[PDB]
């Protein structure tokens, strides 16, 4: 069931778009009905070339995961009769961890907060053993299936290590999200498992957080280094506030042990960084 028909592939709903990206909540009706199955559907936008190649590299990739805490890959829809592609997804309710965690603020206390943590470790354990590198932890890139479970979705930055190397090295990028990068990735571009458990704990950041507006990774660093500056300034000071050891604070409400854990990830010292697996296994002991 891995091929989709265009004619069958029905739009419902903006999902979350950017500039060259966007998904979208369809309806794949095949037997012409309303029985058929909710899916969500990502297609490029401003597509090049280039892009595309990247695209088809991105989809090889969601297909090659199989994880409990992974949005499940359903096949493609070779779309514009077969000049085109789009990426077909399962469809998860409840959006981004980002915005579930502001509306249901109500339903999450610590516990709830770090078995979500849990999850995402173990999406990133599984990740590993693939030797592909995230680069784009964030809570708006997390998805929630249910109050139980959340998910990582997308993985438009996801890069495979060579196989002779630890790390990957991009050049090209430009617009990046710097404030979950590690000093290494904004100084020498350079992306390994290392650098997602730095970006891992900006996200335990976020949630203790639970995203109150002024408490955001950009509205703290830039607090930090000064609200006024802009353009490469900005990545300037931040560069020289982390290689120093300016850091977030500690979040309001957020134990001394579940700050140390985040610290831990913000380590300069690349290879002193905790891994995915002691992370979990931590994070479940402080869970009980
Ligand atoms: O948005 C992105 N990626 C993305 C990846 C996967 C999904 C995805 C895959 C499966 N389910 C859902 N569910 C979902 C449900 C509701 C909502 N929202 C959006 C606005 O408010 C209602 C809840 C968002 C996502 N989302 C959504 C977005 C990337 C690519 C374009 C720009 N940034």
């Amino acid at each position: 069931p891995t091929q989709f028909e265009e004619r069958h592939l029905k739009f419902l709903q903006q999902l979350g778009k950017g500039n060259f990206g966007s998904v979208e909540m369809c309806r794949y009706d095949p037997l012409q009905d309303n029985t058929g199955e909710v899916v969500a559907v990502k297609k490029l936008q401003h597509s090049t070339e280039e892009h595309l190649r990247d695209f088809e590299r991105e989809i090889e990739i969601l297909k090659s995961l199989q994880h409990d805490n992974i949005v499940k890959y359903k096949g493609v829809c070779y779309s514009a009769g077969r000049r085109n592609l789009k990426l077909i997804m399962e469809y998860l309710p409840y959006g981004s961890l980002r915005d579930y965690l502001q509306k249901h603020k109500e339903r999450i206390d610590h516990i709830k907060l770090l078995q979500y943590t849990s999850q995402i470790c173990k999406g990133m354990e599984y990740l590993g053993t693939k030797r592909y590198i995230h680069r784009n932890l964030a809570t708006r890139n997390i998805l929630v299936e249910n109050e139980n479970r959340v998910k990582i979705g997308d993985f438009g930055l996801t890069k495979v290590l060579p196989q002779d190397k630890e790390y990957y090295k991009v050049k090209e990028p430009g617009e990046s999200p710097i404030f979950w990068y590690a000093p290494e990735s904004l100084t020498e571009s350079k992306f390994s498992v290392a650098s997602d458990v730095w970006s891992f704990g900006v996200v335990l950041y976020e949630l203790f957080t639970y995203i109150e507006k002024s408490k955001s990774p950009p509205a703290e660093f830039m607090r930090m280094i000064g609200n006024d500056k802009q353009g490469q300034m900005i990545v300037f000071h931040l560069i020289e506030l982390l290689k120093n050891n300016g850091r977030l604070p500690r979040p309001d409400g957020c134990p001394d042990e579940i700050y140390m854990i985040m610290t831990e990830c913000w380590n300069n010292n690349v290879n002193q960084r905790p891994s995915f697996r002691d992370l979990a296994l931590r994070v479940d002991q402080i869970r009980d």
